[PDB]
């Protein structure tokens, strides 16, 4: 398959990326508490189902949230003031509450199963998010990194399959503050540092210019 993009609702940001996020990647935003990462998955799960040009792919969403801040209000109001009917918006996204890093890994390979049965649809998978990634691995390996990157590196590799092998575009969320951090080292396809700036605006730069947008009613904005 070619290389879809899905925009991010900031030609800012578009920018930056080339187009917007891509499918076949795992594009992982990393930043502080607060930074913003959850409103630009919020904004991508709209985005996706728009068509190709108004910077959709007509995509279906799976989404997998590992610390209950998916809001389906949120998801309407971006999509109603992104000319989109909210309830067909929140149809197209499949939730799954993810209840320990375990869980998690086996929700990935069951988000296979429903990619298949869309793939030859009108509304295929497009958007697999998973927000935030790396939080249960954190808390369940305190005292245990090397077993903590075994399963990580386990779990990126499931993610990249799924992203080459569909046509899919994985975006992965990573809360990184004060002495924190491997990131995700180099498994991410692109790495995007998230940080808020003066006046509430957000700043994101590309790791290995700078874009900068608003959050809104629209979701992301320039
Ligand atoms: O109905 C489902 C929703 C999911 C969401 C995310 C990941 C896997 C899922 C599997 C489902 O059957």
């Amino acid at each position: 398959a070619t290389i879809g993009r899905i925009s991010t609702g900031s030609k800012s940001l578009d920018k930056l990326l080339g187009g917007g996020i891509e499918t076949q990647a795992i594009t992982e935003v990393f930043g502080e508490f607060g930074s913003g990462k959850t409103q630009l998955a919020h904004t991508l799960a709209v985005m996706v189902q728009l068509p190709p040009e108004e910077g959709g792919l007509n995509g279906s969403v799976m989404w997998i949230d590992t610390e209950n801040t998916f809001r389906p209000e949120r998801i309407r109001e971006i999509a109603q003031n992104r000319g989109l009917d909210p309830d067909e918006v929140l149809k197209h996204i499949a939730y799954a509450r993810a209840f320990n890093s375990n869980h998690q890994m086996l929700l990935v390979q069951q988000a296979e199963d429903m990619i298949k049965e869309l793939l030859n649809t009108d509304r295929p998978v497009k958007l697999l998010i998973v927000d935030s990634l790396t939080s249960h691995f954190r808390s369940e390996y305190i005292g245990a990194l090397a077993e903590r990157q075994q399963k990580l590196a386990k779990h990126l590799a499931d993610l990249h399959r799924l992203a080459n092998l569909y046509d899919i575009a994985v975006f992965v969320t990573n809360q990184v503050q004060a002495n924190g951090g491997h990131i995700l080292a180099h498994s991410a396809t692109l790495r995007v540092y998230l940080r808020k700036g003066k006046g509430g605006k957000r700043i994101a730069r590309l790791i290995d210019g700078e874009a900068v947008f608003s959050i809104t009613e629209k979701g992301i904005e320039d």
